[PDB]
């Protein structure tokens, strides 16, 4: 028996600052600095108590270790995802080109088209959570879906390539209540690069993956 | 638009009766025949409301419609993986041998411990859901977690390689209200060769999608 | 200190094989003398270590052991509304009157309405749960909902009056995967002599608890 | 038939500015004006999709309908209880007497058990919810639980009498991600004649219900 390995805090591509007048430098620091190091710690903690467990030197609460890793594994994961799924504006922003534009075109019809249904999903998340855009490794087509918390909703296979955090604490410094105007401001950061090189890697290696 | 490509219920890779005494050929043919089947037409369904929705035809509440692909998209995967995750006892049982044997080693100290664990967590779903042994593409580590009903508790990038279905139509007319018995009995039709397959996919293509 | 009240597990108003042919003897036993047993342990046992904790002898996971709680609490709860909300055939089963026919007028455009809605609530639970007529103490007026597991959807305030298990383990060894049998089947041993007792209870008490008299 | 009983927006039982410093101005017009308020309409148009569908003039999805009604009117509920929970520093804050730190005495051992459980409920939440101090009818008993969202991990049953809400908008704006320091500092605005009023019902009322 090896230790795991630990999760780590992936630094942000860009400075704290970098994503405004969209989202503001404090959003930014809080987000990154206070919740994503909460879920590496906790991950962590959770996979600490697995280890002491199977050592013999503990004996755990089995699901509710599973559901703290669940959560806390899910929130690193997502924000991982999250930050260079964003960029300054000029790198970040405006429409997608290339492979992610194509299928866009055809599986919604068109950018317009799929922009209005990831905005109407990440505006009517229920409680918290994010809007995602995912690679269906059993179609090789694109999916929209909602993810509450971290870990409700979401499904095996399916490979998120954009993901927007509609958490409150993703925004309301900023933007209050208004959900609406964050999610719509969202897309003037948006790094069509960084999504472009995920569905790459996802028709490479999902569907030979399942 | 080019529309979405259908969902389709994948043939057993065996006859029904072919995983007896450990689960009765009542069990796989209503499983099979009646539950997945109700996952790929109600996948599929849901997709159909997007589609009416981006023709313009209906609006929909994204929100809804979405929860209904999650779980039925999550229910058609998670059974298309459980059916080859078993085999008729000979090829199906025994102890795992490779690179899984390998990492279970490294990861839970060995075959028996880690036998324990996922026992346990396959025994202590609340309610109705799975017993999930993942590979970690973050650490290419394994991972064992719960998963509620198809859709909850799931998260991101986690994929897995060995499930267990514990609702309860599972073995309730066999097992009754015995879950545990049940649980132990499959290991004697785990399918450690598909297991081992999906490991190696795992390792070759997983890490590099996040 | 003296902590916490033990819940019991209620004896079944009628014998096992009261309810058939509508629900067999085999899946009452296993429902009362496991299924439910295990929720009045695991309230208990929650409750064990809350207390447990509370005296500074362990520290534990408050947030997992009061899930814990509110999964078997909830289960405990609702299985003991659901056994009483059936009578055999005869006693059970037919159509209600009262103040519960009254209210399902108003709410719902009468008994035919109300069951085809209740029924549909039913059978479309996703996975596991409820189907719920409930008194809301805000406005005094019925509700349907479903609660999925025992405890997710479930509000406060909502009383419930008439409840349907439609966990798998409810129906399967008799009806199998057709839910929608046993759902349609169930009709006929609902105890609505119970669910207007219920109801009566909740139009005297419920809405005082939340909006202060 | 007869149309449903709207659900209205109650009005706080002070100014937004009454809970000064321990819960700032523009958390509790932005909480009670938007928050609260889109819950009651969020529930009366759960109710007039139910009224549409009963009088067969629209078709719904029942299960889609009942979960906007439950997430709603639970928010609904859980706000209307919020609210007179707390009063401006003076009435409120303090030690609860009567029945409250009766039943306190007997069941947590005394008042900083109780508020040391509570306080770790409340900031423990996964997510977003509510810290709850419920009676029991079964028991007629005090116990602590946690909610999640609105309405996940709620049962049947208990009443709630003293509920926090931990969702990010009733402290973010304030105490940033410090969810810790606003759970401390609400105990200096909760109105223990409320609770005790809300106790006393409970022991006459909640008993025969079930
Ligand atoms: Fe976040
Ligand atoms: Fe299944
Ligand atoms: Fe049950
Ligand atoms: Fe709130």
């Amino acid at each position: 028996m090896v230790s795991f390995k630990r999760y780590e805090l992936p630094p942000l591509p860009y400075n704290y600052n970098a994503l405004e007048p969209y989202i503001i430098e404090e959003i930014m620091k809080l987000h990154h600095q206070k919740h994503h190091n909460t879920y590496v710690k906790g991950a962590n903690a959770a996979l600490e108590k697995i280890e002491k467990h199977l050592k013999g030197e503990i004996q755990i609460d089995v699901r509710a270790v599973m559901r703290d890793f669940s959560f806390n594994y899910a929130g690193h994961i997502m924000h991982t995802i999250f930050w260079p799924n964003m960029a300054p504006p000029g790198k970040g922003g405006g429409t997608p080109g290339g492979r992610v534009a194509d299928l866009i075109e055809k599986q919604f019809g068109g950018f317009e088209k799929f922009k209005a249904l990831f905005s109407a999903a990440a505006k009517t998340v229920e409680g918290v959570g994010w809007g995602v855009l995912a690679f269906d490794p059993l179609t090789e087509e694109l999916r929209i879906l909602q993810v509450e918390k971290h870990n409700v909703l979401m499904t095996a296979g399916l490979v998120p390539i954009l993901v927007i955090d509609v958490w409150e604490h993703a925004y309301y410094l900023q933007y209050k209540n208004d959900r609406g105007s964050y999610v719509e401001n969202w897309w003037n950061v948006v790094n069509w690069d960084d999504v472009e090189k995920r569905l790459e890697q996802a028709l490479n290696n999902a569907k030979p993956l399942y």
